Parts: C-alpha cells; sequence; structure tokens
C-alpha cells in the first residue's frame, strides 16, 4: 500500500 507523511509532536506514516 501507498504510505502518506504527516506531521502531527512528531512524523507518522499514514497507510492507504
Amino acid at each position: 500500500a501507498l504510505v502518506f507523511f504527516a506531521e502531527d509532536a512528531a512524523i507518522i506514516g499514514l497507510m492507504v
């Protein structure tokens, strides 16, 4: 799958 990235503090992945 595709894993985007966002800064939630720290950077996390978002898997789709």
